[PDB]
C-alpha cells in the first residue's frame, strides 16, 4: 500500500447534451476517486470563468467520505434554462459551448480539465405540428372570427405536445403559424387547416 | 254594437344587434276586451323582412284583449349577421305598421313602429382585464400576448365565444365581433412593465 494519495479523481461526461432555448433541461456527471470522496468540482471556460449564468448544479453530498467509489459514483446533477433569446447563428454548428470541468479528492489532487459541449437550439427543432382536423369554412380566402377560433382550437387540440405558451395564429385564408416561447415558428399551410363548406356538404 | 277598433301600445326603442336574437312584445286592446288578429306591414304593402316572427297564441278568444290585461304578442328575430348600415345612421333601420281588429271587424289604423339595427360592437363594451406585466412594452414576446388574450376573455364572459381577441405587438387588444365590426383596448389598460 502506498502511503499517499497521489490520483485524481476521474469525470465521466455526458455525450450528447441538446438544450432548447427556454426549457429547463439537466445532465449528470459521474466522479469516482481510488479514495472514495470527491471534495468538489469546477466548471469552467478552460480555466476562465463559465460564463453561464444560467448553469447551475448542488453541493449535496460534496467532500462526504465514500460519496465517489465505482459502485457508488459521485453523480452531480447539472440544470438550467438557455435563455429564451440566445442568438443562434446561420451556421447552427456554432450553436453551443464548449465547457470544461475538474474535480478535487480530499488529498489536494485536482483532475486535468475534460471538455463537455452544451448544444443548443430552437423549439421549433423540438416539435413537429400535426395537422388539424379540417375546419370547414364559407369562404376560403376570407375566414370569419369564429372560423378563426376553430382552427386555432383545431391545431391546438391535434397538438398537446407543444408549449401551452406558444401563440397560434391564424391568417385570413386559414395559414397557421405557430410561434413559440423563444419566437421560433411553424406554419401550416392553408390547404391542410381549412376547406370549403359548402363544396363538402 | 261595436264600433271602435282595438288601440295598440309598440314598444318605443326597439334596437337589434346584428346577429343576435331580439326580442319585443306589442300590446292590444279593445272596448269589447276581444282583439281578433293583427297584421305586420310596410305601411300596407308586404313587410319584407323574413326573419322576423311573432306568435298568434290566444288570437280571437274573448277576453284576450282587456284594459287590464291587453293581448301581448310577442315578436323575434335576428338582423341578418351581413346587414348594412349606413354611414348615417337615422337610416339604419326599418320603419314598419302594424294594424289590428276586433272580432265585428273594426280595424285599426296603421300605427308606425321602428326597428333599429346597430353592429355587435355598439352592443359590448370589454371590462378591462387583470394586467400582464411584460418585459417589453414595444414587443410582447408570444406567452405574453397569451397572457393578454386570456385574461382579457377571462374578464368578458358576456362577449360572444366567437369573437377573436387579437394582440398586437405592444399589447394592443382587437376584439373583433361575428359581424366584423370592432373594439379596441388601448395598451395602459393591459399590460405594464
Ligand atoms: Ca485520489
Ligand atoms: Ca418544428
Ligand atoms: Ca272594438
Ligand atoms: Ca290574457
Ligand atoms: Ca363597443
Ligand atoms: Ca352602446
Ligand atoms: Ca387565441
Amino acid at each position: 500500500r502506498r502511503a499517499t494519495d497521489t490520483t485524481p479523481p476521474t469525470i465521466t461526461v455526458p455525450s450528447d447534451i441538446i438544450a432548447y432555448r427556454g426549457e429547463e433541461f439537466e445532465f449528470y456527471f459521474e466522479i469516482t476517486d481510488d479514495s472514495g470522496q470527491v471534495k468538489n468540482i469546477e466548471l469552467s471556460t478552460f480555466g476562465k470563468p463559465l460564463g453561464l449564468n444560467w448553469l447551475e448544479y448542488s453541493e449535496d453530498n460534496f467532500n462526504v467520505p465514500g460519496n465517489a467509489t465505482s459502485d457508488n459514483p459521485l453523480r452531480v446533477r447539472v440544470h438550467g434554462t438557455v435563455p429564451l433569446n440566445e442568438p443562434i447563428p446561420a451556421d447552427k454548428n456554432r450553436a453551443q459551448f464548449t465547457r470544461t470541468i475538474r474535480a478535487w479528492d480530499a488529498a489536494g489532487n485536482v483532475s486535468s480539465n475534460i471538455t463537455f459541449v452544451i448544444k443548443y437550439r430552437a423549439q421549433t427543432d423540438k416539435y413537429n405540428p400535426a395537422d388539424p382536423t379540417i375546419t370547414y369554412v364559407d369562404r376560403l380566402s376570407s375566414l370569419s372570427p369564429s372560423e378563426k377560433n376553430a382552427v386555432e382550437a383545431a391545431v391546438r387540440a391535434a397538438n398537446p405536445q407543444i408549449p401551452a405558451a406558444a401563440r397560434i395564429t391564424v391568417s385570413a385564408n386559414g395559414t397557421v403559424t405557430i410561434t413559440y416561447p423563444d419566437s421560433s415558428t411553424d406554419t401550416i399551410t392553408a390547404n391542410r387547416v381549412v376547406k370549403d363548406l359548402a363544396s363538402s356538404r
